[PDB]
DNA sequence: GAGGCCGCCTGC
DNA sequence: GCAGGTGGCCTC
């Protein structure tokens, strides 16, 4: 049968506990590893640690169960190792007779020699701990021992549901019909009285027919949706001064602490006093106003802790306060609702960096977000485009940039080389200690047709030449950034392979999806992110949202083989501020032609947006470098000026009139050769169709299409399989966002929405560095293509600085 | 170079 | 059907 190995060594009500068993060969211990058969036949054999052993006096033999998961239910799925393991937070006491067989499983340690192994090319293994909910490979916890039969999983799940529960900490005083406290804590969060709360926008209030004859192509707009529209953009957290937390006292009398409520006087936000929503545009974006209003919210709806300060008995200025730390809000008056007048408030309310290497530094974005958050030093950067490598070298004066194929550069450093061609010193391991890059996107990329064309093999990618970086410089950080649709391209197996080679080199390891929009800039840009940490390292979180953004834009889960995952991030509908938008980006920039030239103007005047205030710099600028547009050609231009300024207004309301041009003499008027059945005919009976495409699918005939037409010929042709190309010749609205800055912008182009929302022309240089948030004095370099590419490429400052301070609180953790 | 032209997949 | 895709090729 199933006998004990000696007596108890606990008593513990209706179990006895034991240290060893014997099941019919073989003596088991705690610690010891079994296999488990599952009840579905089909599947593969269980394997988990024992961690106790007892018998109850209902049931028989008992043990607990820590379980491995197999690497194939990870995310690495079919690209797993078959005999790694990784250890999870899942756990349970089953019966003995469950167990099928003791299997050895081995714990592979990363060697205390492990930053050099790189570059160097029948038992069950683990070196990594998985969460199989946010896709995270991380070093084994340290919890040490709860100290016979302790469980790993056990002490750090309740461990996790006692810094998730809400408690009181510190008594203040016993009222009648409340107990206050000075203090209590929530999700690791210490709140006392006094502080700033973020709450819900819903916590509490305050106390406050076209004629189709001209216009013909205006039916494509039935669809009533404005791209670049901040409408539906949810409100920033509500903000409050912790006034009490206190309980209700039962019945009896005693404190109820499982129902913890917080009194709060309410901050005003500037768009929260009569004046409305233009009072934010000048406004700084963590500018409050007291008021002597209060509210009482449940403590489990606050959303965080924020810290908000009276503005003249700050020590150092209102700059430094508010550059100096996360969650900073500030206030000068006070806010008089009944009065709606403005009053002073009242007596009452008084690391070293670490050596970088940017591989495909582009000019510099990236990098230069790194800097902000200021973790990093890039000393070395790899660029084989010399507008951008001079560009980097314009804007990073002590770093070394090589311009450079990096596959060349990797092979000279692995044969022993010192210099490349130039007499540049080339990094050795050692001397990296942070990797970064964002290869090139435009082989993941959607808009890309013809990716089928040349690239077709992953081992001879940039993706692995720079995890070949990685494995070779054995760095402490690793970033990785792309296009969202780096994970999914090809089945998803492109990030399968990268998450698996970072694991075979003993890298903890993540991935997630980030909206640009929500860490500081007027634009949608989703970006994929890799993060990888070397093993005595903490692996760095995703940042959280700073900002609310239109919450089309911001879908950052991922399937991958009918398993979603998501990011660590926990703000979902709200956020502490407002969204940045268009008018915030570019109002002070003064106005310039069609083909604008002039690479130094003046700005005509001061900073009107915290936004603008925060890109120009606190010196003085007295040129504005780069606020230069493409030229045009007259017919395109002509299309430009007959664009409504309205919000929404596209191509589809261009009117249907010859015009003569600037320099073309004359643009041609497109007519309707053949019907649509789909879309019908408008009040004048004219056919709607423009080409043979559109009434059976037969063929185009060449006598159908007409050239140099006002309405281009080529988006009726095929707006119906297109959306009706919408956005293409789109203005931007100064309310709104921009769509993703792309490397050349063009009003045909698929991301066609490039058109100023007042003048007739392509946004500037300057304004698309400006949607990427771009300092004023960032350097760019050679002609305006050049320019426009360098900007369109890069990753936006400010959300690299949002990554980057992240990984300056693993730098801060560790030692 | 400048511009016109415009597939296919994901996710809903 | 709708909405989104740091775009590329081909012809002048
Ligand atoms: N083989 C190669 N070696 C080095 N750089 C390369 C390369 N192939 C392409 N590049 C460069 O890689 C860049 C990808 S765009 C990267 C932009 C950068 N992250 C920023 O924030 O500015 C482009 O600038 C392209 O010129
Ligand atoms: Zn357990
Ligand atoms: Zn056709």
């Amino acid at each position: 049968r199933i006998s004990w190995v000696g007596e108890a060594v606990k008593t513990d009500g209706k179990k006895s506990y034991y240290k060893k068993v014997c099941i019919d060969a073989e003596t088991l211990e705690v610690g010891d590893c079994v296999s488990v058969i599952p009840d579905d036949s089909s599947k593969p054999l269980y394997l988990a640690r024992v961690t106790a052993l007892w018998e109850d006096s209902s049931n028989g033999q008992m043990f607990h169960a820590h379980w491995f998961c197999a690497g194939t239910d990870t995310v690495l799925g079919a690209t797993s190792d078959p005999l790694e393991l990784f250890l999870v937070d899942e756990c349970e006491d089953m019966q003995l007779s469950y167990i099928h067989s003791k299997v050895k499983v081995i714990y592979k340690a990363p060697s205390e020699n492990w930053a050099m192994e790189g570059g160097m090319d029948k038992t069950y293994f683990y070196q990594l701990w998985y969460d199989q909910d946010y896709a995270r490979f991380e070093s084994p916890p340290k919890t040490q021992p709860n100290k016979f039969k302790f469980c790993v999983s056990c002490a750090r799940l309740a461990e996790m549901r006692q810094k998730e529960i809400p408690r009181v900490l510190e008594q203040l005083e016993d009222l009648d019909s409340r107990v206050l406290y000075y203090s209590a804590t929530k999700n690791g969060i210490l709140y006392r009285v006094g502080d700033g709360v973020y709450l819900p926008p819903e916590a509490f209030t305050f106390n406050i027919p076209v004629d189709e004859d001209l216009y013909p192509e205006h039916y494509r707009k039935y669809s009533d949706y404005i791209k670049g529209s901040n409408l539906d953009a949810p409100e920033p957290y509500r903000i409050g001064r912790i006034k009490e937390i206190f309980c209700p006292k039962k019945s009896n009398g005693r404190p109820n602490e499982t129902d913890i409520k917080i009194r709060v006087n309410k901050f005003y936000r500037p768009e929260n006093t009569h004046k409305s929503t233009p009072a934010s545009y000048h406004a700084d974006i963590n500018l409050l106003y007291w008021s002597d209003e209060e509210a009482v919210v449940d403590f489990k709806a606050v959303q965080g802790r924020c810290t908000v300060e009276y503005g003249e008995d700050l020590p150092e200025c209102v700059q430094v306060y508010s550059m100096g730390g996360p969650n900073r809000f500030y206030f000068l008056e006070a806010y008089n609702a009944k009065s709606k007048s403005f009053e002073d408030p009242p007596n009452h309310a008084r690391l070293p960096k670490l050596r970088t290497l940017d591989v495909f530094s582009g000019c510099g974005g990236l990098s230069e977000g790194f800097h902000q958050a200021g973790i990093s030093d890039t000393l070395w950067a790899i660029e084989m485009w010399d507008p951008a490598a001079q560009a980097f070298r314009l804007n990073n004066p002590g770093s070394t940039v090589f311009t450079e194929d990096c596959n060349i550069l990797l092979k000279l450093v692995m044969a022993g080389e010192t210099t490349n061609s130039r007499g540049q010193r080339l990094p050795q391991k050692g001397d990296v200690e942070m990797l970064c890059g964002g290869p090139p996107c435009q082989g993941f990329s959607g808009m890309n047709r013809f990716n089928s064309r040349t690239y077709s093999k992953f081992k001879n990618s940039l993706v692995v030449s720079f995890l070949s970086y990685c494995d070779y410089y054995r760095p402490r950080f690793f970033l990785l950034e792309n296009v969202r649709n780096f994970v999914s391209f090809k089945r998803s197996m492109v990030l399968k392979l990268t998450l698996r080679c970072l694991v075979r080199m003993g890298y903890q390891c993540t991935f997630g999806v980030l909206q640009a929009g929500q860490y500081g800039v007027a634009q949608t840009r989703r970006r994929a992110i890799i993060l990888a940490a070397a093993p005595g390292e903490k692996l760095p979180l995703f940042p959280e949202p700073l900002h609310v953004f239109a919450p089309r834009a911001c879908q950052l889960s991922v399937v991958v083989d009918d398993k979603k995952f998501v990011s660590n991030i926990t703000r979902l509908s709200s956020g502490p501020f407002r969204t940045i938008t268009v008018r915030d980006t570019m109002s002070d920039l003064p106005e310039v032609r069609n083909g604008a030239s002039a690479l130094e103007i003046s700005y005509n005047g001061e900073p009107q947006s915290w936004f603008q205030r925060q890109l120009r710099g606190a010196q003085y600028q007295p040129i504005l470098r780069d606020h230069i547009c493409k030229d045009m050609s007259a017919l395109v231009a002509a299309r430009m000026r007959h664009i409504p300024l309205a919000p929404g207004s596209d191509w589809r309301d261009l009117p249907n009139i010859e015009v003569r041009l600037s320099d073309g003499t004359m643009a041609r008027k497109l007519r309707y050769t053949h019907h649509d059945r789909k879309n019908g005919r408008s009040s004048s009976g004219a056919l709607r169709g423009v080409c043979s495409c559109v009434e059976a699918g037969k063929a185009c005939d060449p006598a159908a299409r007409q050239f140099n037409t006002l309405i281009p010929w080529c988006l009726p042709h095929t707006g119906n399989r297109h959306n009706h190309w919408a956005g293409l010749y789109g203005r931007l609205e100064w309310d709104g966002f921009f769509s993703t800055t792309v490397t050349n912008p063009e009003p045909m182009g698929k991301q066609g929405r490039v058109l100023h929302p007042e003048q007739h022309r392509v946004v500037s240089v300057r304004e698309c560095a400006r949607s990427q948030g771009f300092p004023d004095t960032y350097r760019l370099f050679g002609n305006i293509l050049d320019k426009h590419r360098q900007v369109g490429n890069a990753v936006p400052p400010p959300l690299a600085k949002a990554i980057g301070l992240e990984i300056k609180l693993c730098m801060l953790a560790k030692a």
